[PDB]
């Protein structure tokens, strides 16, 4: 996240940290979102390459013990079907991760509100994107979880010629775009909060920002909206 504040370590509680065996140790790699004690919501593309996954919940500083984390293997990786490695911008990024073990509730580890099905987001919706990504376009991650306020471009802005174009899909949200604050590489997969009627939702997976930069202006981060994917998500859960 460019542009960021650390997040305190309890303020987003579904926020995960998915990471993969690096010789000895393990390295993050993508954000996700905890939405069943023994399931996690991620982008598609977070796991594309082969690896060995484990997610870790009430995880805030990457590189010390929080004294709250909880360390799971991943079991099963369910990408969503129409899913294209060759082709971010034509959408699916989305991913359901069933994790070995179930994780144990508590102030550090909640399961993200997801909105209801259709639900889209009037213009300049205040939203915060969270995670350990890049702090700088071409920098280093974060070691605490890092938030920005990003507040959502809708479709028809964010699909016009100044900004993404036809590279915008309506089955993703776009939020930010002012050169200063944005998802950076390593935020994919993570939530992008959004507050409704009082109540923080996860609208969106972090799905991708600009070649040529993460911070550019009138370049929003966009991500996979996750009020279209509902009954897909169900879907999963429930057959397996
Ligand atoms: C997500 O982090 C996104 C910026 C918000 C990245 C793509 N995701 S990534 O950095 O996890 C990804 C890229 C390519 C590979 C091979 C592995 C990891 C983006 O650049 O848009
Ligand atoms: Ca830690």
């Amino acid at each position: 996240v460019v542009g960021g504040t650390e997040a305190q370590r309890n303020s987003w509680p579904s926020q995960i940290s998915l990471q993969y065996r690096s010789g000895s140790s393990w390295a993050h790699t993508c954000g996700g979102t905890l939405i069943r004690q023994n399931w996690v919501m991620t982008a598609a593309h977070c796991v594309d390459r082969e690896l060995t996954f484990r997610v870790v919940v009430g995880e805030h500083n990457l590189n010390q013990n929080n004294g709250t984390e909880q360390y799971v293997g991943v079991q099963k990786i369910v990408v969503h079907p129409y899913w294209n490695t060759d082709d971010v911008a034509a959408g699916y990024d989305i991913a359901l991760l069933r994790l070995a073990q179930s994780v144990t509730l508590n102030s550090y580890v909640q399961l993200g509100v997801l909105p209801r099905a259709g639900t889209i987001l009037a213009n300049n919706s205040p939203c915060y994107i969270t995670g350990w990504g890049l702090t700088r376009t071409n920098g280093q991650l974060a070691q605490t979880l890092q938030q920005a306020y990003l507040p959502t471009v809708d479709y028809a802005i964010c699909s016009s010629s100044s900004y993404w174009g036809s590279t915008v899909k309506n089955s993703m949200v776009c939020a930010g775009g002012d050169g200063v604050r944005s998802g950076c590489q390593g935020d994919s997969g993570g939530p992008l909060h959004c507050l409704v009627n009082g109540q923080y939702a996860v609208h969106g997976v972090t799905s991708f920002v600009s070649r040529l930069g993460c911070n550019v202006t009138r370049k929003p981060t966009v991500f996979t909206r996750v009020s279209a994917y509902i009954s897909w998500i169900n879907n999963v859960i429930a057959s397996n």
